[PDB]
């Protein structure tokens, strides 16, 4: 199988690569703050990723613990009038 998002992290740098004391947040913002710390935020990133500044943690499309390495989050999980990645090159 492929591995979760979460244990291919952790494999680099541990639990406490994104959780302080190794324990949840509960609102996710101390684990967004740590996604950003490596990779920047959305303003700097692609058509699928900028719109999304100011709306979204990193976490709310890319579910660590439920999704796998190279798992495509899909636009269904929020949006109901069927756009796709492709939707925003139109
Ligand atoms: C960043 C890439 C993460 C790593 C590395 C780990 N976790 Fe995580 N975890 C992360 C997020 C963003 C969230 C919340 C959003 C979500 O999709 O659940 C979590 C949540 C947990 C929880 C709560 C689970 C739940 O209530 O369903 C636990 C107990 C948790 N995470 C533990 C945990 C452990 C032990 C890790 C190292 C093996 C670990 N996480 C890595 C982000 C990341
Ligand atoms: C630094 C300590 C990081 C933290 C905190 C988070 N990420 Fe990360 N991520 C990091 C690196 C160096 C890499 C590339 C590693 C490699 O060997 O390729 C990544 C990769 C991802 C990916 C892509 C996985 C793939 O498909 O190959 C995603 C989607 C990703 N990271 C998301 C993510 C999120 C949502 C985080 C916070 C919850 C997060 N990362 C934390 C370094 C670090
Ligand atoms: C939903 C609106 C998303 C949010 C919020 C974030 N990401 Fe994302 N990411 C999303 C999609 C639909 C895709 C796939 C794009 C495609 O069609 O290929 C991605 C892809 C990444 C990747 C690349 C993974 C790879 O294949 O190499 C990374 C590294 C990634 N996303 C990281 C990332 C981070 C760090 C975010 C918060 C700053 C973040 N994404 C938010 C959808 C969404
Ligand atoms: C929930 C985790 C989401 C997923 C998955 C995707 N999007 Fe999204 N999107 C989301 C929110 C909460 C918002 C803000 C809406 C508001 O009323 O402020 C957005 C916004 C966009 C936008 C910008 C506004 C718009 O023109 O609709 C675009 C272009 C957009 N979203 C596209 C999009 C696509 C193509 C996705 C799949 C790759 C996608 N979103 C996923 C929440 C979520
Ligand atoms: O190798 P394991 O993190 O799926």
């Amino acid at each position: 199988e492929d591995q979760k998002l979460s244990d291919f992290h952790a494999d680099m740098g541990g639990c406490e690569s994104c959780h302080a004391d190794g324990s949840p947040s509960a609102d996710g913002a101390y684990e967004f703050e740590q996604c950003q710390s490596c990779h920047g935020s959305l303003a700097e990133m692609d058509a699928v990723h900028k719109p999304h500044d100011g709306a979204l943690m990193c976490a709310d499309c890319h579910a660590p613990h439920d999704m796998n390495v190279g798992q495509k989050p899909t636009c269904d999980s929020c949006h109901d009038d069927g756009r796709t990645s492709d939707s925003v090159l139109k």
